[PDB]
């Protein structure tokens, strides 16, 4: 079927010509092959270093066996550098097949704050984009299912007019069949307490309090990965070719005219061992948030000051791989009384005022006078280039935490058999990079240091988070299923403040596989990467597409935004194809 | 030149027929490959997962570059289970390309204890595996030059009798061009004071006290891999083809009223994507130990209770996978004076007295003691199938430490501007496992698990090897360069006593990436999977003939007895062919 048609003989697209080269076969690239071909004119070439997992079995297709992919052929797990906080390396999760990272992940379905995506225009420069347009993109991607009343009673709340039914991606609540534990509505109660609101629906654009959320499956609880939504209904499509088992290694640029031109790409497996084809319009980068940017490097676009220790000769020089934003991830876990029993997930959207309680009023001291000190710091350890630029993105969230009030954390509930909290800071002021470290693509030797931790209201803030979710698992009517603590447990007293906890979390974390902002869009002056309509600085029919280009974190998940994101792309590169007819 | 000679298409191999098929081309591979095609008659096919790589540059042919190569694309970087010890994954590091790890490692060339490889024989019924036989194969392989005057007054001694000046792998002192350091002959002189031994050549069979050695490298100190030893001289051989970038999946077994014959492999990159290639004589292992056992495994050789949950048919029930010996490494640092500078590696070959110190009586107390006990709790682990056979194991180690005295703990030094010890204990009593955890050889899922530490001597072992080294760099002679402790460091006390340093070593080790045992040569009522020649019990026409067979440890660097064991085994192979024509 599907399997039959994909193409894994280099030799049977070398030396071609299609319209689009898309690098890499995951959420943003499948998105837009699809758009694309649409047209039954337009040839699009997706290459992709892994393959088709779609129909393998539960490991993929049931959202509840989530991480036990983890270390297969289907995880890069790429390396960090030995990260200064704990003197260990840590490991970056990431899809390696069709789908990319939706076939690996949580399924978690919720959008940001209107204010968060406001900014890409107003702080950002981005014309069109904010949360109108962005939430647009996103309804007509989605096709959601209300909850029924078994659902409903569990704790959902649906408000349809924030959600579409008619598009593509299927989502849904997660239901294992069993009984919905009532940890849920209690985790709600013990909230409701404090002042905390619930049940508001996360899609809605202002996500804070205690909620249940939609999941990206079928009804049938088949995972909605990018390849089952967009490319398995469509592979019939003669102009839509898959290349899988190939690595991108980098872009074919012209040397003639005054600015360079994107003419194809060279891919392949190994050095001595690679082979081109052909690009008459675009191509377009879509390799992952850890890769696009490396793929410009080895083509000669990127810091010079990075490429010319490697032997690569500078083309175009940008920032490339730096404003790395990723967030930190740390878990408190209980044993349940046998009355805690049945399926279901839940998170808390929590404030910055929620999340610091007692240290609130430390806290916003902080961030009112660090700012520029905290920007010079960053800047010197090589996770941006320019101070002055820097600060305009920590004023930025500055905003967003006094006047908007947007999440600060996230505290996420598994159920279960358990009461198991997975906690991250939302709003990273820490900034790292990615940069190759060797001229030759397929030896994949490059420093990855998203720098956790290295900002100090990064650790405040996820030390004050992980000790609140110790607080209200043993809280109100959270009490009554309360059995024990398993982590920290043992490792950390049950008693500890702030500062004990502020000890402990950088030894017991894990990376949150979020990471955006390595291709940046925003202008030029600013450090940006990319223009409003994704195309590098200073080269002719040049993307990156993919999640390297968001400039900000949000208080959400990403794959609404991401596929909202992937769609506004395709519209821009569909109307530059018809300018030309 | 060797580039164009290897193959690269997966369908210039598929449906041929050879003599014999090599699944790894890495350090016993290849040798095993070089050794058969000296008969021109003689077919041989080499399937390997990477490529060449001898020729890229420093990063594999300078020595001094050893660890940058690590999270590369030639660096397999098996994850580990979740470890007990730690609740930590840990990384192996393993080569990945035509060489295999020979590619990646120090380069140290020394050989273990005389008693040590005798007991292959006395203990684990191998006929013909013993000190002198094994040690003739190593020094007919080996090709050392003996150390010149500069290399002398550095500390260097080389007893003529115990090196092969006349075979195949280049091997001599490392030498920067640098002066080298007096810090290596401070160490000589500190550990005189205490009556330990210094200079003895540790390729004579009893390897003892502080010693330097030589490298795997040319005089112009090019890296000796095995893929420029022994197959770069012999590519042109039209009886030889490799075939790369393509991982071996399964074992093809004819299916009959009569005995399983290996009858060819199969090999490829993806579950859609494999393909078949015949074997006329025999299918020979060589992927790794933590590789070769699971190759066994997907094709229905392996224990019933780990392959009938996954849906695999047992057609050969053994212990594979089972007595998986990795020792842990820690590591002690600190800063040296002016006149400590120049270049030099060391190691002291430490006996169990000397690294246990004050505690030598209770060390002595729990290993006459506790072997039975322990033998039940690593069996209970999963790590051994007999309790009875595993104590056999034990046994013999408790006389190679009372009766023989063998060294017990390396702490190996480096200098070049520091001074470093990466210390490890020899000899762990502990017993893992490794286990595939799908049926799809390409996913490559498996559970991979030394269980370090989980035996207490073990641990104990190895915090006071630590601390060793930690004394000792800082007493006598060693004095004049100390300045300043680096690590540990703050991170643990300068005055720690071995309770202290129980506590820390967990959270600061390494595996050694020396693990062997997985598919171990000793008679099948004692657990073995292979007989004396290497032969897989109950398959026909199967080998396994890499670092899966040893059954202990031994108290060296592994590659003098690997290429000895590859050459012993390459003579059954060929005594067998003669058998047939
Ligand atoms: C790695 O991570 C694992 C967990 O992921 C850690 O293992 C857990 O450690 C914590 C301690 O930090 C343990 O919690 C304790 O539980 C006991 C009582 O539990 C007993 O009863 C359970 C049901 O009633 C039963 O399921 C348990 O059985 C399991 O555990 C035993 C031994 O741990 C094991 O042999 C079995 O095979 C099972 O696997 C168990 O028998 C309780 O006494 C403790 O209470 C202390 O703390 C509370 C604080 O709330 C305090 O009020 C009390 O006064 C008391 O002092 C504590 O809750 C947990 O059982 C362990 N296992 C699991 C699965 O969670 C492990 O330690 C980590 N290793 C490291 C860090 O090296
Ligand atoms: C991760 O791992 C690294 C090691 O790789 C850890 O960093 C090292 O920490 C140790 C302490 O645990 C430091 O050693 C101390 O050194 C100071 C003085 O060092 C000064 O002089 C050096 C030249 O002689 C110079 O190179 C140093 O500059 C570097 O280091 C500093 C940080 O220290 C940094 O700011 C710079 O930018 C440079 O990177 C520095 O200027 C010394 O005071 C200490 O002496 C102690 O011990 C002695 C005797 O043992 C005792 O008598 C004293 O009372 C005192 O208590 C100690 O030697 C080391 O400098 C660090 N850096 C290295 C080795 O490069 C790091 O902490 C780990 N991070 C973790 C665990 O999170
Ligand atoms: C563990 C984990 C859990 C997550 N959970 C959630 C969640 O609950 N909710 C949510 O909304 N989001 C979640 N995500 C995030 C979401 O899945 C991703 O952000 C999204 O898949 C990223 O899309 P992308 O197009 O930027 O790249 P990816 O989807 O990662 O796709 C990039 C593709 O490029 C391929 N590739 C890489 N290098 C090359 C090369 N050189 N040449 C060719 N192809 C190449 C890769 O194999 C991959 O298929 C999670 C992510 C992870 C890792
Ligand atoms: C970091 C490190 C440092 C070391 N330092 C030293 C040292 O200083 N001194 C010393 O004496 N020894 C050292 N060693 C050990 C020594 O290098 C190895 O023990 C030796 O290379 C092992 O030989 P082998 O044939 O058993 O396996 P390997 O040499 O590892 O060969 C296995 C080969 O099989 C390939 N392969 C894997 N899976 C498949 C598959 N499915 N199909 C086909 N091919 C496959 C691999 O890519 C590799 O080429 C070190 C090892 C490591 C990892
Ligand atoms: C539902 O969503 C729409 C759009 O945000 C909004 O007008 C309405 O107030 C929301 N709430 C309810 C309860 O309808
Ligand atoms: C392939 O890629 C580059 C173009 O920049 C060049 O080396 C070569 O001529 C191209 N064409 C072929 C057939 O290799
Ligand atoms: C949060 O804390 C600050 C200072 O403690 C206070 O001024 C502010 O009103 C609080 N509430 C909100 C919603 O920001
Ligand atoms: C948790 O937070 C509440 C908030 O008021 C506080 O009263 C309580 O002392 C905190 N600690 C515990 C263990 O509940
Ligand atoms: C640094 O950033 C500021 C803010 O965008 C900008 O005005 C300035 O020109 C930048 N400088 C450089 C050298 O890019
Ligand atoms: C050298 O090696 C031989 C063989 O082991 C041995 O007899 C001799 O004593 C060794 N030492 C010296 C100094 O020759
Ligand atoms: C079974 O297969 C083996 C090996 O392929 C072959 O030698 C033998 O003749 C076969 N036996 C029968 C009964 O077909
Ligand atoms: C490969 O082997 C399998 C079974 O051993 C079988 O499908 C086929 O006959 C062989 N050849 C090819 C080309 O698949
Ligand atoms: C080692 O220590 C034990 C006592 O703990 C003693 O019997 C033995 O003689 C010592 N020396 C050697 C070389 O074993
Ligand atoms: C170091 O080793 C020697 C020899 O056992 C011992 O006398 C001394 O107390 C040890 N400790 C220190 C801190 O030197
Ligand atoms: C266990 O091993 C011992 C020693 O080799 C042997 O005598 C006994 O038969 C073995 N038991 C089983 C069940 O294999």
């Amino acid at each position: 079927g599907i399997e039959a048609s994909l193409l894994t003989d280099p030799k049977e697209v070398a030396g071609r010509t299609v319209d689009y080269i898309i690098a890499g076969g995951g959420l943003t690239g499948l998105v837009v092959a699809a758009r694309l071909t649409e047209n039954p004119d337009i040839t699009v070439l997706v290459i992709e270093s892994g393959s088709y997992e779609s129909d393998r079995g539960p490991i993929i297709e049931d959202l509840n066996a989530y991480g036990k992919i983890f270390g297969s052929s289907v995880d890069h797990a790429y390396e960090t550098v030995c990260l200064a906080t704990n003197n260990r390396t840590a490991l970056i999760r990431a899809g390696n097949g069709l789908g990319g990272s939706t076939l690996v992940n949580g399924g978690t379905w919720t959008r940001p704050h209107k204010a968060q995506v406001d900014s890409w225009e107003t702080v950002f420069g981005n014309e069109g984009w904010n949360w109108d347009s962005v939430a647009a993109y996103s309804l007509q991607a989605e096709r959601a299912r209300a909850p029924n009343a078994k659902q409903i009673a569990a704790g959902h709340y649906f408000n349809a007019s924030c959600h579409g039914i008619n598009g593509t991606v299927h989502a849904g609540p997660r239901d294992t069949g069993d009984d919905y534990s009532p940890i849920v509505k209690a985790l709600m109660s013990a909230v409701e307490d404090r002042g905390v609101p619930t049940k508001k629906d996360l899609g809605c654009g202002d996500p804070h309090g205690v909620s249940m959320f939609p999941n990206t499956l079928h009804e049938d609880q088949v995972r909605s990965d990018a390849a089952r939504e967009w490319l398995l209904p469509n592979y019939q499509r003669p102009n839509l070719q898959v290349l899988t088992g190939q690595y991108v290694g980098k872009v074919l640029l012209s040397q003639n005219a005054t600015t360079p031109r994107a003419v194809g790409v060279e891919f392949g497996t190994h050095k001595g061992n690679f082979h081109n084809v052909t690009a008459k319009h675009e191509v377009l980068l879509a390799a992952g948030s850890a890769v696009s940017p490396t793929i410009l490097e080895y083509s000669g676009i990127g810091m010079k000051s990075i490429l010319e220790p490697l032997g690569i000769k500078t083309v175009v020089d940008l920032p490339v791989g730096l404003n790395l934003q990723d967030q930190t991830t740390s878990t408190v876990r209980s044993r349940i009384t046998s009355a805690g029993a049945g399926q279901g997930q839940a998170a808390w959207f929590a404030t910055f005022n929620e999340t610091f309680g007692d240290y609130t009023e430390k806290a916003h001291e902080l961030l009112n006078t660090k700012l520029e000190q905290w920007a010079e710091e960053a800047v010197a350890r090589g996770g941006f280039h320019n101070t002055t630029a820097l600060l305009i993105q920590y004023e930025n969230y500055r905003d967003w935490i006094v006047k908007d009030n947007v999440a600060y954390s996230e505290l996420f509930l598994d159920t279960a058999g358990e009461a198991s909290f997975d906690v991250w800071d939302l709003l990273p002021f820490t900034r790292g990079y990615v940069h190759i470290l060797d001229k030759d693509p397929y030896l994949r030797h490059f420093a990855y240091d998203p720098q956790y931790f290295l900002n100090e209201l990064d650790l405040l803030g996820q030390a004050a988070a992980t000790q609140l979710a110790r607080n209200i698992s043993n809280s109100g009517a959270m009490q009554t299923y309360f059995a024990g603590e398993t982590i920290p447990g043992d490792n950390l007293a049950y008693d500890a403040d702030l500062r004990a906890w502020v000890e402990y979390i950088p030894y017991h974390f894990r990376p949150n596989y979020h990471g955006v902002g390595t291709c940046s869009m925003m202008p030029k002056e600013m450090g940006g990467v990319v223009d409003n309509a994704a195309r590098v600085y200073g080269v002719q029919g040049l993307r990156v597409i993919d999640g390297s280009i968001p400039p900000t974190q949000m208080s959400s998940h990403v794959m609404t935004v991401f596929y909202a994101m992937a769609l506004k792309i395709a519209d821009a590169v569909l109307a530059d194809y018809a300018s030309m007819q």
